[PDB]
Protein backbone atom coordinates (compact mmCIF):
# COMPACT_ATOMS: atom_id res chain seq x y z
CA UNK A 1 0.00 0.00 0.00
CA UNK A 2 2.94 1.84 0.91
CA UNK A 3 4.32 1.43 -2.72
CA UNK A 4 0.88 2.01 -3.99
CA UNK A 5 0.82 5.67 -2.44
CA UNK A 6 4.49 6.32 -3.81
CA UNK A 7 3.41 5.31 -7.46
CA UNK A 8 0.51 7.95 -6.98
CA UNK A 9 3.23 11.14 -5.97
CA UNK A 10 5.29 9.81 -8.66
CA UNK A 11 1.74 10.26 -11.27
CA UNK A 12 0.86 13.68 -9.85
CA UNK A 13 4.98 15.18 -10.05
CA UNK A 14 4.74 13.10 -13.73
CA UNK A 15 1.70 15.10 -14.59
CA UNK A 16 3.74 18.38 -13.40
CA UNK A 17 6.05 17.38 -15.47
CA UNK A 18 4.12 17.13 -18.69
CA UNK A 19 2.55 20.64 -17.47
CA UNK A 20 5.82 22.11 -17.82
CA UNK A 21 6.16 20.84 -21.87
CA UNK A 22 3.13 22.69 -22.57
CA UNK A 23 5.13 26.40 -22.06
CA UNK A 24 6.48 25.79 -25.72
CA UNK A 25 3.30 26.78 -27.31
CA UNK A 26 2.45 30.52 -27.45
CA UNK A 27 -1.10 29.92 -26.78
CA UNK A 28 -0.95 28.81 -23.16
CA UNK A 29 2.97 29.69 -22.13
CA UNK A 30 2.12 33.08 -20.68
CA UNK A 31 -1.04 31.59 -18.94
CA UNK A 32 1.25 29.57 -17.21
CA UNK A 33 3.91 32.21 -16.36
CA UNK A 34 1.35 34.30 -15.29
CA UNK A 35 -0.19 31.78 -12.86
CA UNK A 36 3.23 30.90 -11.35
CA UNK A 37 3.48 34.59 -10.20
CA UNK A 38 -0.71 34.55 -9.09
CA UNK A 39 -0.22 30.94 -6.89
CA UNK A 40 2.73 32.99 -4.98
CA UNK A 41 0.97 35.85 -4.14
CA UNK A 42 -2.72 34.20 -3.60
CA UNK A 43 -0.02 31.72 -1.68
CA UNK A 44 0.69 34.33 0.86
CA UNK A 45 -3.13 35.66 0.85
CA UNK A 46 -4.36 32.31 1.66
CA UNK A 47 -2.06 31.92 4.55
CA UNK A 48 -3.04 35.59 5.88
CA UNK A 49 -6.78 34.23 5.45
CA UNK A 50 -5.83 30.92 7.14
CA UNK A 51 -4.36 33.00 10.17
CA UNK A 52 -7.29 34.81 11.54
CA UNK B 1 -35.87 8.73 -30.14
CA UNK B 2 -32.87 9.66 -31.72
CA UNK B 3 -34.57 11.77 -34.31
CA UNK B 4 -35.90 13.57 -30.94
CA UNK B 5 -32.09 14.04 -29.97
CA UNK B 6 -31.72 15.66 -33.32
CA UNK B 7 -34.38 17.83 -32.82
CA UNK B 8 -33.26 19.11 -29.85
CA UNK B 9 -29.81 19.69 -31.16
CA UNK B 10 -31.07 21.64 -33.99
CA UNK B 11 -32.92 23.64 -31.62
CA UNK B 12 -29.78 24.72 -29.35
CA UNK B 13 -28.50 25.66 -32.96
CA UNK B 14 -31.08 27.60 -33.68
CA UNK B 15 -30.61 29.34 -30.95
CA UNK B 16 -27.11 29.97 -31.37
CA UNK B 17 -28.01 31.47 -34.76
CA UNK B 18 -30.43 33.52 -33.22
CA UNK B 19 -27.70 35.16 -30.72
CA UNK B 20 -25.71 35.76 -34.18
CA UNK B 21 -28.70 38.53 -34.67
CA UNK B 22 -28.20 40.33 -32.19
CA UNK B 23 -24.81 41.25 -33.13
CA UNK B 24 -26.23 44.75 -34.80
CA UNK B 25 -27.51 46.26 -32.02
CA UNK B 26 -24.54 48.67 -30.19
CA UNK B 27 -25.84 47.92 -27.02
CA UNK B 28 -24.52 43.97 -26.82
CA UNK B 29 -22.20 43.74 -29.55
CA UNK B 30 -19.57 44.60 -28.09
CA UNK B 31 -20.47 42.14 -25.55
CA UNK B 32 -20.66 39.27 -27.83
CA UNK B 33 -17.15 40.33 -29.06
CA UNK B 34 -15.74 40.45 -26.17
CA UNK B 35 -17.55 36.99 -25.06
CA UNK B 36 -15.89 34.87 -28.20
CA UNK B 37 -12.29 35.84 -27.09
CA UNK B 38 -13.14 35.16 -23.18
CA UNK B 39 -14.72 31.99 -24.10
CA UNK B 40 -11.27 31.44 -26.28
CA UNK B 41 -9.44 32.08 -23.38
CA UNK B 42 -10.66 30.38 -20.82
CA UNK B 43 -11.40 27.06 -22.66
CA UNK B 44 -7.86 26.89 -22.90
CA UNK B 45 -7.66 27.29 -18.67
CA UNK B 46 -10.31 25.01 -18.16
CA UNK B 47 -8.13 22.47 -20.61
CA UNK B 48 -4.93 23.03 -17.90
CA UNK B 49 -7.74 22.98 -14.72
CA UNK B 50 -8.98 19.73 -16.09
CA UNK B 51 -5.47 17.98 -16.60
CA UNK B 52 -4.19 18.64 -13.16
C1 LIG C 1 -4.04 16.13 -24.50
C2 LIG C 1 -2.74 16.58 -23.78
C3 LIG C 1 -1.99 17.72 -24.54
C4 LIG C 1 -2.15 17.64 -26.08
C5 LIG C 1 -1.06 18.40 -26.83
C6 LIG C 1 -1.19 19.91 -26.71
C7 LIG C 1 0.13 20.66 -27.11
C8 LIG C 1 -0.11 22.16 -27.44
O1 LIG C 1 -1.04 22.72 -26.97
O2 LIG C 1 0.80 22.86 -28.32
C9 LIG C 1 0.14 23.58 -29.35
C10 LIG C 1 1.16 24.05 -30.36
C11 LIG C 1 0.80 25.48 -30.83
O3 LIG C 1 1.82 25.96 -31.70
P1 LIG C 1 1.95 27.61 -31.89
O4 LIG C 1 0.66 28.14 -32.46
O5 LIG C 1 2.20 28.26 -30.53
O6 LIG C 1 3.21 27.97 -32.91
C12 LIG C 1 3.63 29.32 -33.01
C13 LIG C 1 2.42 30.20 -33.29
O7 LIG C 1 1.75 29.71 -34.41
C14 LIG C 1 2.82 31.67 -33.55
O8 LIG C 1 1.69 32.38 -33.98
C15 LIG C 1 3.92 31.81 -34.61
O9 LIG C 1 4.37 33.14 -34.60
P2 LIG C 1 3.63 34.23 -35.57
O10 LIG C 1 2.17 33.93 -35.64
O11 LIG C 1 4.22 34.15 -36.96
O12 LIG C 1 3.84 35.63 -35.01
C16 LIG C 1 5.11 30.88 -34.35
O13 LIG C 1 5.97 30.94 -35.48
P3 LIG C 1 7.44 31.71 -35.31
O14 LIG C 1 7.21 33.20 -35.16
O15 LIG C 1 8.13 31.19 -34.07
O16 LIG C 1 8.30 31.44 -36.53
C17 LIG C 1 4.69 29.43 -34.12
O17 LIG C 1 5.82 28.69 -33.75
O18 LIG C 1 1.15 23.18 -31.48
C18 LIG C 1 2.33 22.41 -31.67
O19 LIG C 1 2.84 22.38 -32.74
C19 LIG C 1 2.95 21.62 -30.50
C20 LIG C 1 3.14 20.10 -30.85
C21 LIG C 1 2.22 19.21 -30.01
C22 LIG C 1 2.02 17.81 -30.63
C23 LIG C 1 0.65 17.16 -30.19
C24 LIG C 1 0.64 15.66 -30.36
C25 LIG C 1 -0.72 15.03 -29.93
C1 LIG D 1 -36.65 38.39 -26.69
C2 LIG D 1 -35.54 37.99 -27.71
C3 LIG D 1 -34.80 39.22 -28.32
C4 LIG D 1 -35.70 40.47 -28.45
C5 LIG D 1 -35.16 41.48 -29.46
C6 LIG D 1 -33.90 42.20 -28.98
C7 LIG D 1 -33.13 42.91 -30.15
C8 LIG D 1 -32.16 44.00 -29.65
O1 LIG D 1 -31.72 43.94 -28.55
O2 LIG D 1 -31.79 45.09 -30.52
C9 LIG D 1 -31.91 46.37 -29.91
C10 LIG D 1 -31.76 47.44 -30.97
C11 LIG D 1 -30.94 48.63 -30.38
O3 LIG D 1 -30.71 49.58 -31.41
P1 LIG D 1 -29.43 50.63 -31.20
O4 LIG D 1 -29.66 51.44 -29.95
O5 LIG D 1 -28.14 49.83 -31.05
O6 LIG D 1 -29.31 51.65 -32.51
C12 LIG D 1 -28.15 52.45 -32.63
C13 LIG D 1 -27.92 53.20 -31.33
O7 LIG D 1 -29.08 53.90 -30.99
C14 LIG D 1 -26.75 54.19 -31.43
O8 LIG D 1 -26.71 54.98 -30.26
C15 LIG D 1 -26.87 55.13 -32.64
O9 LIG D 1 -25.66 55.83 -32.78
P2 LIG D 1 -25.48 57.26 -32.00
O10 LIG D 1 -26.17 57.20 -30.68
O11 LIG D 1 -26.09 58.36 -32.83
O12 LIG D 1 -24.00 57.54 -31.79
C16 LIG D 1 -27.15 54.38 -33.95
O13 LIG D 1 -27.44 55.33 -34.96
P3 LIG D 1 -26.31 55.56 -36.16
O14 LIG D 1 -25.10 56.25 -35.59
O15 LIG D 1 -25.91 54.22 -36.72
O16 LIG D 1 -26.92 56.41 -37.26
C17 LIG D 1 -28.33 53.41 -33.82
O17 LIG D 1 -28.43 52.66 -35.01
O18 LIG D 1 -33.04 47.91 -31.34
C18 LIG D 1 -33.43 47.62 -32.68
O19 LIG D 1 -33.86 48.48 -33.36
C19 LIG D 1 -33.30 46.19 -33.24
C20 LIG D 1 -34.65 45.66 -33.82
C21 LIG D 1 -35.21 44.49 -32.99
C22 LIG D 1 -36.72 44.26 -33.22
C23 LIG D 1 -37.40 43.58 -31.97
C24 LIG D 1 -38.71 42.91 -32.32
C25 LIG D 1 -39.39 42.25 -31.08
Amino acid sequence: YSGRVIFCLDYIIFTLRLIHIFTVSRNLGPKIIMLQRMLIDVFFFLFLFAVW
